[PDB]
């Protein structure tokens, strides 16, 4: 009875095999579970189809004469005031627009055949409030603007899904910064001052470490008893670790040395190695004990999944 035709925009149109009572072919398509209908002079699938939502919104599909382009418009019941408009080309490039209660543009997304896109939102004044550019490798830049058109926030996402997000104050200074690594862990910096110093939080799997940011380095700090562990992170992200114990007793005091070749901190008390804390490439920490002679590692390294286990290692 019908021939199904595939169109730009993952749409399908059904064309009657036979002409109807007139010199015309009947067209039906379902878009978002609303059936649209029309009639055309041609039997290729081109034409205009229309339907009406339950709430009296008018939906109009226009398929170009050569099937090179489809336009799908949703209007208010007046049939003129736009609610949304989607234009797709055969080469899979599209333009999707949403409109506010006035029928003025409020969002626009333009997608190219390679899947890169640009997205803009406009405020109730027709001013740009957000913009996101996504590249073919899936890297992106995202910007948000305030009412003065000043940059309020920016996020740069790399192809490996690592990212740097910044919030800016009215002096144009970074007040907050979040660095997300490709492993998914994050460094969060808040309260950034004019000298580039602030509070620092490292968000790891199962726990969070807290410390401070200077222009020189981030330092995260875990304290247990008289022992303090400091994880330093350089600007380029290199981790080094140190341990200080205030214990004055030669019998009990911990000291540690860091091997940056193995990313391992080895703790000694009373002349024997006691444990090795390895800071792995996936930003996790493992711990393994030396046998009571302090000269060989025993058992197996254990991956730390909670903050209490790091404290327990510093006992």
């Amino acid at each position: 009875n019908s021939v199904s035709v595939d169109l730009p925009g993952s749409m399908k149109v059904l064309v009657s095999k036979s002409s109807n009572a007139d010199g015309k072919y009947d067209l039906i398509a379902t878009v978002d579970a609303l059936e649209l209908s029309g009639t055309s002079d041609k039997n290729n699938g081109s034409g205009v189809l229309e339907g009406v939502k339950a709430d009296a919104s008018k939906v109009k599909l226009t398929i170009s004469d050569d099937l090179g382009q489809t336009t799908l418009e949703v209007f208010k019941s007046d049939g003129s005031t736009l609610v949304s408009k989607k234009v797709t080309s055969k080469d899979k490039s599209s333009t999707y627009e949403k409109f506010n209660e006035k029928g003025e543009l409020s969002e626009k997304k333009i997608t190219r055949a390679d899947k890169s896109s640009t997205y803009e939102k406009f405020n109730e004044k027709g001013e740009l409030s957000e913009k996101k550019i996504t590249r073919a490798d899936k890297s992106s830049t995202y910007e948000k603007f305030n009412e003065k058109g000043e940059l309020s926030e920016k996020k740069i996402t790399r192809a490996d899904k690592s990212s740097t997000y910044e919030k800016f104050n009215e002096k144009g200074e970074v007040s907050e910064k979040i660095i997300t690594r490709a492993d998914g862990t994050r460094l969060e910096y808040t309260g950034i001052k004019s000298d580039g110093s602030g509070k620092a939080k490292e968000v790891l799997k199962g726990y969070v470490l807290e410390g401070t940011l200077t222009a020189e380095k981030t330092t995260l700090v875990v304290k247990e008893g008289t022992v303090t562990l400091s994880k330093n992170i350089s600007k380029s992200g290199e981790v080094s670790v140190e341990l200080n114990d205030t214990d004055s007793s030669a019998a009990t005091k911990k000291t540690a040395a860091w091997n940056s070749g193995t990313s391992t901190l080895t703790i000694t008390v009373n002349s024997k190695k006691t444990k090795d804390l390895v800071f792995t490439s996936s930003n996790t920490i493992t711990v393994q004990q030396y046998d009571s002679n302090g000269t060989s590692l025993e058992g197996s390294a254990v991956e730390i999944t909670k903050l209490d286990e790091i404290k327990n290692a510093l006992k």
